């Protein structure tokens, strides 16, 4: 992945299929859309602009990249769906000069 | 050099001349720091970040030293609680995603 272009890619959350961006100065992830069910515990995440209420679900199967792993997410009214460090580590990636 | 994800990717650079500690951020277009004054050609700005909308001024031309690399680019500065580089300076660097 060259910066040329902005790094979004198509992740399937719980079988869901969503264009997220690969940020790597967001520490957690938020996404709109998705349903994620009824065992969630209410966050509040802020950033640049201010603060957005999120909630908060563990164990969530995503695959993306070729990969599969069970990542931490958050769904929100963002403006922009956001894949953070978080997932990022879990998948193996890294930021290189 | 590598930046493993595990703690955030902060680095020292220099806005003409001042020292700033910044976060390297790929979702982001452009780029924006807090606290420095510039003599290059200005225009203000209105960017609107993930929680709302925050007012700015864009400099042109200013020359940045960050990684032991120099180079001419577009920033932005204002009151953000978080000062971080986007991809118009990452690319110019030669930075990349890699798995
Ligand atoms: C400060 C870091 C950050 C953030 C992301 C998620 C949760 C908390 C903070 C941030 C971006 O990475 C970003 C990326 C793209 C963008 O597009 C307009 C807007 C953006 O606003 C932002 O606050």
């Amino acid at each position: 992945f060259s910066l040329w272009k902005r790094p979004v890619v198509t992740a399937y959350i719980e079988g869901q299929p969503v264009e997220v961006l690969l940020d790597t100065g967001a520490d957690d992830s938020i996404v709109a859309g998705i349903e994620l069910g009824n065992n969630y515990s209410p966050k509040i995440v802020g950033g640049i602009g201010g603060f957005i209420n999120t909630l908060e679900y563990k164990n969530v199967e995503i695959e993306v990249l070729n990969k599969k792993v069970r990542a931490t997410i958050m769904t929100g009214d963002t403006p922009i769906n956001i894949f953070g460090r978080n997932i990022l580590t879990a998948l193996g990636m890294s930021l290189n000069l």
